[PDB]
């Protein structure tokens, strides 16, 4: 499995980071919950799920309850083999987790991360800073559906797409 900020192999299966992966760990490009994370994908790759191979792992975002993983699908990954993968996340590390590929497309990745509650659809706003925010509209009769809080899913979507994202129910 290729890595947007490589880790050794070998580092991430013992847990005893060389001095290039604990720098990464120090400096805050990679936190250490990202470590056991990457270590069960490695463990996944070597016999359940070897589509793995070619996939990317960019990066993990923890809030609350809910562990999102940004990923990028090799070839021959599918999303129904990346939710066999969160299950098993969920069930190792006891936390609600939602796989998001790596997309340009702020929909797209508010689709992912907010099923299976619906988005009715996407706007855009200009603001008078300058700035741009997108609202992702979504049904009031389906708030049992979102997998954390509203707000949790809209700071990590401007996270992810650097750039503001708001949730709004009607
Ligand atoms: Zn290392």
């Amino acid at each position: 499995m290729k890595m947007k900020i490589p880790l050794d192999y070998v580092c991430v299966r013992s847990g005893l980071l060389c001095n290039r992966c604990q720098s990464l760990i120090d400096s805050g490009e990679v936190f250490e919950y990202e470590v056991e994370i990457i270590k069960i994908l490695l463990d996944l790759e070597e016999t359940q799920f070897k589509e793995l191979k070619d996939s990317t792992y960019h990066k993990a975002y923890k809030v609350d309850d809910l562990l999102i993983l940004l990923v990028t699908s090799g070839q021959e990954m599918t999303q129904q083999k990346w939710i066999k993968i969160a299950r098993i996340l969920q069930e190792k590390l006891n936390i609600k987790v939602r796989v998001l590929e790596k997309t340009n497309s702020i929909k797209n990745s508010a689709v992912q991360l907010l099923s299976p509650a619906r988005v009715l659809g996407v706007n855009t706003v200009w603001m008078p800073d300058g700035s741009v925010q997108y609202v992702i509209r979504v049904s009031r009769s389906e708030r049992r559906l979102l997998p954390a809080e509203a707000q949790l899913l809209e700071s990590a979507l401007t996270k992810i797409h650097s750039t503001p994202v708001r949730i709004r129910v009607e």
